């Protein structure tokens, strides 16, 4: 699985410990093994969230199932809560994408999950 | 709705505002209260359009809706018109991918659109 | 069609004519014209791969049609042998997520391919 958090957070500003914290939530949330979370944190992004340039993020999860209604709503408030209580960013300025890739379109290691 | 931009044009070439006609324009575009939108734009980019380096741009515009053949026919000639008057991206190196994103796959604000 | 790699490599380790390679690699690949194939490489990135810092890469490749069960997996072996060699990017550390887009929904030159 595959989560993204694009910030205009400075990434002096991203604490230590903040992918390692991601791994370890985002594989107990989707029950993905944790040796295979990939986690991508880009700060210091030219962004703007309705307008203003005060902390925002834009994000995605793309997983092989694990994506649902319910399931999405509880990701969505475990991401926000990790965002404001780390990088200071309110949930409102946030954005999350969720993609529930088929095996076949999701490529790793010389081949594909299907 | 989430514009992102991808470009090799230098950040000192993005004009200032442009974070702002972006969000404006797009808001008009789509009937999306600005306050939706959010716009990213990541200039300095290592990028190529059919093997040449010229100034190119790699776009995506998600949202709920307002996705559709006329209407992204629309949204990238304004999005085209604006990177050519912008950024002087020939709108023959521009790609924008459109998605049409359901309510329950847009995480905001500790949950979804569902 | 679009290419992008996001990787923690370091700038100075891409190869120069790495674009290139990719461009020429993926035309034949996807039998696209080398004239529609867009690349993005994104190195020196913030980014962790079972929560280990070392070499890895997350990839997307866009396009309209030729994307499917046996060609992916084509794709992911031609790919990732060009970031094991040129990258020294272990195989088992890259993602690749592949889209087959609407012709709709992909933008270029003020219009849509529809
Ligand atoms: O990322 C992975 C993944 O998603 C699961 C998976 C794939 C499917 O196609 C499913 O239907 C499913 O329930 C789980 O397999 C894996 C097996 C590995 O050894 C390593 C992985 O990283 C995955
Ligand atoms: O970005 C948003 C959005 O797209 C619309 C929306 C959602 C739907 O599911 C629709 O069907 C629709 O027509 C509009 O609601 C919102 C409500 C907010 O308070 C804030 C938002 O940012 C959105
Ligand atoms: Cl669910
Ligand atoms: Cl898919
Ligand atoms: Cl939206
Ligand atoms: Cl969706
Ligand atoms: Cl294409
Ligand atoms: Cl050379
Ligand atoms: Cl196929
Ligand atoms: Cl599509």
């Amino acid at each position: 699985p595959m989560f993204i958090v694009n910030t205009n957070v400075p990434r002096a500003s991203v604490p230590d410990g903040f992918l390692s914290e991601l791994t370890q939530q985002l594989a107990q949330a989707t029950g993905k093994p944790p040796q295979y979370i990939a986690v991508h944190v880009v700060p210091d992004q030219l962004m703007a969230f309705g307008g203003s340039s005060e902390p925002c993020a834009l994000c995605s999860l793309h997983s092989i199932g694990k994506i649902g209604g319910a399931q999405n709503r509880s990701y969505s408030k475990l991401l926000c809560g990790l965002l404001a209580e780390r990088l200071r960013i309110s949930p409102d300025r946030v954005y999350i994408n969720y993609y529930d890739m088929n095996a076949a379109n999701v490529g790793w290691n010389n081949s594909t999950f299907a």
